[PDB]
C-alpha cells in the first residue's frame, strides 16, 4: 500500500484561544483556580484546562512539565501557571488585549508573564522588578512599569504561543529558576520575554530552601559559560553568574 | 459550569513508533521517498507521514518547519528529512535498533542524524566528518566512525523524541545551517547530538546559492556571541565563528 501523507500548511488552525496548563498538587487550590478562570471569561468555547498531575507525588518538575503538556494543547496560546493563582478582576478579554498589544509592540516576544525582572538592568545594587499583582506582599501592588521587556519571569504564570514555543533545559530539575531558564533559552532562540500588565492573585510564596540554593548555583554554573560576568536579576534576587573576566579577584 | 480539566501523567502514550516529516517541494521525489519507506518497513501500524507543504511556494523554511509539524505528530520519534532521501537497504528495524542502542550508550542525546561533524574536533586544518550514506559523492561511503557525538548534522535526515524535542532558532530563515543550529540549541538545553549508523540514499547535488554564504555569516554573527573563537565543523565546511579573543589580529 502507498502511504497516504498529510500535507501541512502554514496556518493557525486553533479554535480555542487558550490552553491553561497548571502544575497541580492540591485539589482544593486547583478547583479554586478553575472556578475563577471560568468566572472571568475562560469558558469552554474559549479555553481548555490541563493539569500536570503532581497530586500523588512529584511526577513532573518545573523544567520537565511543558514537554508533556504542550503536545496535548490545542489553543492558540498556552498558559503555564501554578495552582495557587486565581483571577479576581482582569479576565479573558483583558489577557487577549494585552497579548495582542504585545504582538503589535514587539513581534519578537516569545514568552510573557505577570512579574519578572527588566532586561539588562543598569543598577545591580538593587534587584530590578517589574510586576502588577496581588500576592503575599500586598494587594494590587506594582514594581516598575509593565508591560516591559524582562530577562526573567516568576513561575506563577507564563505563556507562549503554541506554534512558537520555548523549551526549558533538560539538565536541571526541581522547583526553582525554571522561569529564568525559559527566558534565557528564548534569548538563545532569538526572541524576547515580557512582563505584561495582567493583574491576578497569587497566594503562593517562595521557599528559599536548599533546593533553591542548589539551583541558584546550577544556574550560575550553566549560564556563566555563555554570559560571563552577567548579573541576572530575578524577583527572588540577583545572581552574579561569574565566569570569564569576572573571576579575577 | 465548572471546567473539566484533563489530568496528564508522565507516560509515553504513543502507539506509532515514527512520525516521518518531510520538507516537500517536488511530488515525484516525495512519492519515491514514501514508496521506499513503506518497502523498508515503515508500514501504517509503525509510522505516519506528514509533509511541510512547499509545493506551491516557500511556505516553510528549514528553521520554521518543525514548529508546525511537531504538534501534529503522534509517533514516539519524529524524523525530519528531505524529500530526496530514500531507503535502499536499512529499514525500520535497523533504525529502531540504532536509536535504542544510542539511548543505552548516551541517554543525554536529543537529536540524531546520519551525517555530521564530530563534536569539538581537535584538528581544524581539515573539516571533520562522520557519516555513512550513499550520495552524489559515492555509493555506500563513510567518513569517520558512526555512531559518534557531533556538533552539527546534515539536514537531509535527523530525528528527535517527540517528548524531548529541540527547537530551531526564530531569528534565522532559509534553507542552510538549520542542522547545525538545531545541534547548538540542543547543547544550550543540556543535551547532545549524534550521528548514528543508518545507511540511506540521499540523491541530488547542492546548487550554488548566495543564501548559503548569507546564513554562514548569520550563524557566525549569532553564535560567536556565546562560542567565542570556536571553529564549528559542518559537512559543508568549517566556520570560524570569531568573537572574543579571536578578534585580535
Amino acid at each position: 500500500m502507498k502511504p497516504v501523507p498529510t500535507y501541512v500548511q502554514d496556518k493557525d488552525e486553533s479554535t480555542l484561544m487558550f490552553s491553561v496548563c497548571s502544575l497541580v498538587r492540591d485539589q482544593a487550590k486547583y478547583d479554586r483556580l478553575l472556578e475563577s478562570f471560568e468566572r472571568f471569561g475562560f469558558t469552554p468555547d474559549k479555553a481548555e484546562f490541563l493539569a500536570a498531575d503532581n497530586r500523588e507525588g512529584n511526577q513532573f518538575h518545573g523544567f520537565s512539565w511543558h514537554k508533556q503538556m504542550l503536545p496535548r494543547c490545542k489553543g492558540r496560546y498556552v498558559i503555564f501557571c501554578h495552582e495557587d493563582v486565581e483571577l479576581v478582576d482582569r479576565g479573558y478579554d483583558d489577557l487577549v488585549a494585552a497579548i495582542e498589544a504585545l504582538e503589535e509592540a514587539d513581534p519578537k516576544w516569545l514568552v510573557a508573564g505577570v512579574a519578572g525582572s527588566p532586561w539588562r538592568p543598569l543598577n545591580h545594587s538593587v534587584t530590578a522588578q517589574a510586576l502588577h499583582i496581588s500576592d503575599v506582599f500586598g494587594n494590587d501592588r506594582r514594581r516598575g512599569n509593565v508591560p516591559c521587556r524582562v530577562e526573567s519571569l516568576d513561575e506563577c504564570f507564563l505563556l507562549m504561543r503554541r506554534l512558537k514555543p520555548v523549551l526549558n533545559s533538560y539538565d536541571m530539575q526541581g522547583f526553582h529558576y525554571y522561569g529564568a531558564d525559559l527566558c534565557l533559552q528564548a534569548e538563545f532562540l532569538g526572541g524576547r520575554a515580557y512582563a505584561i500588565d495582567f493583574h491576578l492573585h497569587h497566594y503562593g510564596r517562595a521557599i528559599a530552601d536548599e533546593n533553591f540554593h542548589r539551583l541558584r548555583q546550577e544556574m550560575a554554573q550553566k549560564y556563566r559559560r555563555w554570559f560571563p560576568g552577567r548579573i541576572l536579576h530575578c524577583v527572588t534576587g540577583r545572581v552574579a553568574l561569574g565566569g570569564g573576566w569576572y573571576e579575577a579577584r
